[PDB]
Formats: structure tokens, sequence, C-alpha cells
């Protein structure tokens, strides 16, 4: 099984909740483990060191004090290998930041509507997915600064999209939100594939035409049958889904009946098969994420009283619970380092907790 120890803790001076944490899984052979935190109008980088040390690297303080960053996601430059950090929040502005300098190199506006989550495509580092308060999902190409596609309408989400994930190859997305529903959006169609090819052939300095985005109004599957409240986290586990609402369970399920293939599912599909549930407590509050290590061998989720749950997914039909006496605030998000040796928890009181695998 797995064991961890609290080697360090710190607190950011703004004292506003920290809504996001991400280790850089794109970092090179030799350089140190770096993680980013988001909360208030701040983006902060941290270097993990020996003897449980958490070294401050640099901060980005947005010019707008009314900005509230809710999410971050790392990528890299496909030509140079250099890491980049995407950040967004309440203002509905995506900012692409260079971690070496904290220079905002690129900024995107889909609308002026709050962005809840950012995800990068697992196969194309340029393809950025944003989920918004305006009930839509947006797919961006950050190499050419183009809006490839808008996912939503009457048949899309009927409320705020709180989370989304790409499958293993980035052939499809599963989004979820306040409308209690989880929706599938296929992005490997002849149409989306050509839209991505075109996004790359666009240059506004060499043409008068605008970039025409795909307007996808109909999901490929939809369900309101897994949770009976706001679904605030979703993640693919192969062809299966892990999702949670505020009902003290992470649910493992799949579209259709037990033996149905996800690629054979038609949009009209009325069934869902639940495969299991990860039960816990004191996580009845909205907006609490779960996280997985690189290998998807581990599942971590923080609760509203500062307790951190960890599960081994390699078990037959097990849990472990991480507590410290000075950790009482709600853990909004957790992040495992690429080598699964460090687990970082960020809280509502702007505190950062370091758990090392022993
Ligand atoms: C940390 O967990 C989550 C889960 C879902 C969404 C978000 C962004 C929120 C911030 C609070 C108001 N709604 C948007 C955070």
């Amino acid at each position: 099984k797995y064991s961890f120890k609290c080697v360090n803790s710190l607190k950011e001076d703004h004292n506003q909740p920290l809504f996001g944490v991400q280790f850089n899984w794109h970092s090179k052979e030799g350089d140190p483990l770096v993680f980013a935190t988001v909360g208030s109008n701040r983006v902060t980088l941290y270097e993990c060191h020996s003897q449980g040390e958490i070294r401050l690297l640099q901060s980005y303080v947005d010019a707008d004090a009314d900005e509230n960053f809710y999410t971050c996601a790392w990528t890299y430059d496909s030509n140079t290998s250099h890491p980049l950090l995407a950040v967004a929040g309440s203002r509905g502005i995506i900012r692409i930041i260079n971690p070496i300098t904290m220079q905002c190199i690129k900024h995107y506006v889909g609308h002026g509507n709050a962005i809840n989550e950012l995800k990068f495509h697992p196969r194309d580092p340029n393809l950025l997915l944003s989920v918004s308060k305006d009930h839509a999902l947006r797919l961006w190409n950050i190499q050419t600064d183009t809006l490839v596609a808008i996912f939503g309408g009457v048949e899309g989400h009927r409320d705020e999209v709180l989370s989304a994930d790409y499958d293993l190859l980035g052939e499809k997305i599963m989004s979820c939100g306040m409308d209690h529903s989880l929706k599938l959006w296929r992005i490997n169609s002849k149409r989306m594939m050509n839209a991505i090819k075109e996004s790359y052939d666009y240059n506004p300095n060499k043409t008068n035409r605008p970039f025409i985005s795909q307007k996808i109004h109909f999901p490929d599957f939809s369900t309101r049958d897994i949770h009976r409240n706001y679904v605030d986290c979703v993640r693919w586990l192969g062809d299966l889904i892990l999702s949670k609402s505020c009902e003290n369970a992470i649910v493992c399920w799949k579209p259709g009946k037990m033996e149905d293939d996800i690629d054979k599912i038609k949009p009209s599909e009325s069934n869902v098969t639940i495969l299991g549930r990860f039960d816990y407590s004191q996580c009845d509050i909205w907006y609490m994420r779960f996280s997985m290590d690189f290998w998807q061998k581990m599942l971590a989720l923080g609760n509203q009283v500062g307790k951190l749950y960890v599960w081994d997914l390699e078990v037959e039909d097990k849990c472990t619970t991480l507590t410290h006496h000075k950790c009482g605030a709600a853990i909004r998000q957790t992040s495992f380092s690429r080598d699964s040796s460090i687990l970082i928890a960020v809280c509502d009181d702007a505190s950062i907790w370091r758990w090392d695998r022993l």
C-alpha cells in the first residue's frame, strides 16, 4: 500500500482561498520539481527541495485586483520544449505565462465569463480546453491564437461547466457542471480533425479572412443519472469515467449498458453502468477536486476539515487518510509530482501542505 508524511507547510500572505495546484509534469531530466498555485489575483511558482523545503520561485500578480484565478494547466513549446503555464478565472481571460520570467506572453478572451477549468490535449500541446460559467466549452490553438470550436447550445450544458477531461488519446471530451449532467463531445470526427488542420494553416498577418470556428451544439452522449447535484470534477480512467458531486462519493461509471463499447455509443443512449464508488466524509461542500498521479494508480481528494484521502486503484475490490493537527481548512485541490514522490494540497486559508511518499 501507500504511506505519506507531512514534511512542510506554508501560507501565502493574501489569505484568499487557493483554488488550484499543478506540478509541472513537463519538466526536464535534472531540473527540480516545480508546482504552481492559483488564488486571488495571484499565480505563484514553487520549487520542491530536499529536507522537505518549499522554495518560492516567483509570482505573477495580475494588474486587475478584482481578478480571481480558479485554474492552471501546464504545457510546453513543441519546438523548444520550454514549459508554459495557462491560467484563467473569474474574468474569463486565459493568460499564457512564461514560468522563467512570469511574462504574460499570450492572452485569450472567449467572452468576459468566468473560466472554471483549463486542460491541455494529451497529444497536441497547443490544444487548450476551457470550461466556462456561460455553459460552454472552448477549444483553443495557442500556436496560432485561434478558437477552433465552441461546444454548447440548447442541447449542451444548461448551467455552468465546472470541469472537463480528455480521454487517453484526446479523441473525446467528458464535461460536467451545475446542471448535474456529464456530456461527451467527440473531437476525432473528419470535421474536428480538419478544423484542427485549418487552425494550424491560419495567419491573420497574411490574410483578410477571419478564423471560422466550429459550433458544436449537440453532445455525443449525455447523462443526469450519476449524481443528484453539481458535478465539480471529472476524469477519464481508460474507457471509464471518475466523477464526483458534493454527495461524499467519487463514482466510477461508463456510458451505455455493461458490455457497450464507448465508440459504439449513439447520442440517443439512455443507459449508464456504475462500476464502483469511493466513499468518504466531510466533502459535502461544492468545488472540491480530486486528482490522480501520472500512472492513474492513485486517487487523492481533500475534504472540508483538512483531511486528505488517498486510494490505491491497483487493489482487488483500499483507502488511507492524511491528517496534521494544524490542518483544518478545506483542501480545494491536490497535485502529485510526475514521479509520485510528493503530494501537494492547497487550502481555503491560502496554506500549502507537503506530503512525501515513504
Ligand atoms: C477547487 O474546486 C473547484 C471545482 C469546480 C470549479 C472551481 C472554480 C470555482 C471557484 C468558486 C466559484 N465557482 C467556480 C473550483
